[PDB]
């Protein structure tokens, strides 16, 4: 009740900045997620005995792949951390509770390839799951890890409260799938502009919360340029694999995992900056003004990217 995580001076200021980087430290970042859900949601939300639990738990559900791994779960969780916090009134008690969890699994037994890639490899997960197969296996070993003994995190909230809580965790996981991002924010596009957008209709909540979901785990490219340009090769090393393995298909893979085209990188950056992560922080921006730091920040970025191709980095 009266224990509260506090960290060193730098981490406590650098922390409620969007383009904060967690570290190269494992050990402090449940510390980090903990200290992240205290100030954003109370002491109170979650019994601590339990959330430790829960969170070791999911750490362990997350391979050693190159990327998609434990230091982006936390990654993503901040971001949305830093989005709760600048939109105090905004959410609801539920969803401050669900959202962070939600990032924190959103990725859950990844294993570093695409949707693509399980539908042409036949994988059973592509059987199981037509449409976002990552995403439903996501939401599903979420559902795992609350269920062990001593891990549900929820267990004082109401009947009706945790139904409404496992709800905005499943459309918050399944919003990741970038492939209904675009629809999405179109959508919301359309809404803001005709004026039309109103927070009060729940499937209107929904389409923002697919959005900031999106905005947090694209969050890489919201930092400042030499965390960009790292976490860029973590990305890559991943899509080259998946490349590989196309490859071993007997399948010509896409450019953007074609080892052989690292050269055209900075030009891919150029259209993923502009086809995806410019107008998702935009939409974002527009609907909650206060995240404008990550428009800036992102844009600055792209602005990076055209200098490595102009020679001069
Ligand atoms: C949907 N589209 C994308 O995700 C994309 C497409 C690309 N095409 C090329 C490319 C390369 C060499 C020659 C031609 C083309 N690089 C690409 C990188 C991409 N994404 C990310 O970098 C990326 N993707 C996520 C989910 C989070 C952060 C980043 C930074
Ligand atoms: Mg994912
Ligand atoms: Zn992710």
């Amino acid at each position: 009740g009266l224990m509260q995580f506090t960290l060193p001076v730098r981490l406590c200021k650098e922390i409620e900045l969007f383009h904060f980087d967690i570290g190269p430290f494992e050990n402090m970042w449940p510390g980090i997620f903990v200290y992240m859900v205290h100030r954003s949601c109370g002491t109170s939300c979650f019994e601590l005995e339990k959330l430790c639990r829960f969170i070791m738990s999911v750490k362990k559900n997350y391979r050693r792949v190159p990327y998609h791994n434990w230091k982006h779960a936390v990654t993503v969780a901040h971001c949305m951390y830093a989005i709760l916090q600048n939109n105090h009134t905004l959410f609801t008690d539920l969803e401050r509770k669900g959202l962070l969890i939600a990032c924190l699994c959103h990725d859950l037994d990844h294993r570093g390839f695409s949707n693509s890639y399980l539908q042409k490899f036949d994988h059973p997960l592509a059987a199981l799951y037509s449409t976002s197969t990552m995403e439903q296996h996501h939401f599903s070993q979420t559902v795992s890890i609350l269920q062990l003994e001593g891990h549900n995190i929820f267990s004082t909230l109401s009947s009706s409260e945790y139904e409404q809580v496992l709800e905005i965790i499943r459309k918050a996981i399944i919003a990741t799938d970038l492939a209904l991002y675009f629809g999405n924010r179109k959508q919301l596009e359309e809404m803001y502009q005709t004026g039309s957008l109103n927070l009060n209709n729940q499937s209107h909540r929904d389409r923002v919360i697919g959005l900031m979901m999106t905005a947090c785990d694209l969050c890489s490219v919201t930092k400042l340029w030499p965390v960009t340009k790292l976490t860029a090769n973590d990305i890559y090393a991943e899509f080259w694999a998946e490349g590989d393995e196309m490859k071993k298909l007997g399948i010509q893979p896409i450019p953007m995992m074609d080892r052989d085209k690292k050269d055209e990188v900075p030009q891919g950056q150029l259209g993923f900056y502009n086809a995806v992560a410019i107008p998702c922080y935009t939409t974002l921006t527009q609907i909650l003004p206060p995240t404008e730091p990550l428009l800036k920040a992102c844009r600055d970025n792209l602005s990076q990217w055209e200098k490595v191709i102009r020679g001069e980095e």
